[PDB]
């Protein structure tokens, strides 16, 4: 006898990133089509050696959350988006890839301390309604990109307790999750965080590396399948693996990815490492030449260094191509939009997926489905004139 309420979680880039590249303009955003905005990303000052931001190395504030001048002129403009929709919640993300300092400010009660006070002390000089982090991975370290060790889960689990205890009652306290298997079995006791959080972000994307061709897809492909068993992902898959591990469905936002990435199948060989001496006997081989390369390096993706290829830029740059180079195809079982390229042969490469207002209506239509809390989005700078934000708003009743 009711409806029910979805949430739309949108990140905006304003600060950076390393895989997305410089900041946007926070001007540009429709805030009436999301309940809540993650502006991204405060820092943490460490003493990671590997650390190349040296403002991050200033030893004065190890742990605390670091700033830029375009985030701080960014946040003095929450009254005005605030204004244009009175029921935005407005959080501010810290971490994100590459992001160091968590293991470290996570592996005392004094490192904890430092960096729970730095957080109150911007929530209310801000005045946010709460905090999002994103650690980009605890144990895992991202293969090597961040410090880690084994303690970053029991640690990540006290600051969330403790940061939960300090926070003013009433605001938010929310982190994104990766999609990998191990996150919810090895990195992140989701069970034991979970009366910490008003939710948890999934990043069901970023599944285009190895052997796999789509980046988000919601179900396998099988036109298209990934070949190594553990590049074999879906959204789908991910949110069964958190279910899996104790969570509930309405805790859950499923992240939807406003851009796409050429797979790294393309150019690179791809590795079962489940196969006998795996290194020396590729279970696939790059099918781009360095004609399709030099096409991508044009437009301003060097596909040596990064994959990443904004939802906008693929409407303009790639969709829109004056010279027509590329063919827009649905993937049915995998409910997502994909692009061909054609070979000097003359055959269709695929050249990237990514989603579409068809393809989040059904990522939508499956929240609702499935029982989830609502959506969440990286990141609001790379949608198309907010397309692809009121396409979920629509969709998910906001």
């Amino acid at each position: 006898a009711h409806a029910a309420s979805y949430l739309s979680v949108g990140y905006f880039n304003g600060g950076g990133d390393v895989t997305a590249g410089p900041g946007g303009d926070i001007n540009k955003l429709d805030v009436t089509q999301i309940t809540h905005l993650n502006y991204s990303f405060g820092l943490i000052y460490n003493d990671e050696k590997q650390e190349t931001n040296p403002a991050l190395k200033d030893p004065s504030r190890l742990h605390q959350i670091y700033l830029s001048p375009k985030v701080m002129a960014d946040l003095q403009l929450l009254p005005v988006l605030r204004k244009q929709n009175p029921e935005l919640k407005v959080l501010l993300s810290v971490g994100g890839w590459g992001a160091r300092g968590f293991s470290g400010a996570a592996a005392t009660a004094e490192s904890r301390a430092v960096f729970i006070r730095s957080v109150q002390q911007v929530i209310k000089q801000y005045h946010l309604d709460g905090i999002d982090l994103d650690w980009e991975y605890p144990v895992n370290g991202a293969w090597g990109l961040v410090e880690s060790q084994p303690a970053d889960r029991a640690n990540f689990t006290l600051l969330l307790a403790e940061l939960h205890k300090a926070l003013d009652k009433g605001k938010l306290l929310t982190i994104a999750v990766g999609a990998n298997v191990k996150s919810p079995q090895e990195w992140v006791d989701v069970k034991g965080i979970a009366p910490y959080l008003d939710y948890i972000n999934l990043m069901t994307y970023d599944m285009a590396y190895g052997t796999q061709y789509f980046n988000s897809n919601l179900y396998d492909s099988k036109q298209w399948p990934t070949v190594a068993a553990a590049d074999r992902y879906s959204a789908n898959f991910v949110v069964d693996n958190y279910l899996a591990a104790g969570l509930k469905p309405a805790q859950l936002n499923l992240g939807i990815g406003f851009y796409g990435r050429v797979p790294k199948r393309a150019t690179e060989p791809g590795i079962d490492w489940d196969k006998a001496d795996a290194a020396k006997n590729p279970v696939t081989q790059p099918y781009f030449t360095a004609r399709e390369t030099a096409v991508f390096k044009a437009m301003g993706l060097d596909l040596t260094k990064d994959s990443y290829f904004k939802y906008n830029d693929i409407v303009s740059k790639l969709l829109n191509d004056p010279q027509r180079r590329f063919t827009a195809h649905w993937d049915s079982d995998a409910q997502v939009p994909y692009l061909t390229m054609k070979s000097a042969e003359g055959k269709p490469l695929f050249a990237i997926s990514y989603e579409n207002p068809r393809s989040v209506a059904l990522k939508a239509d499956y929240i609702k489905s499935k029982g989830l809390g609502g959506a969440m989005f990286w990141e609001y700078g790379a949608d198309d004139n907010n397309r692809l934000a009121h396409q979920l708003a629509e969709s998910l009743g906001i």
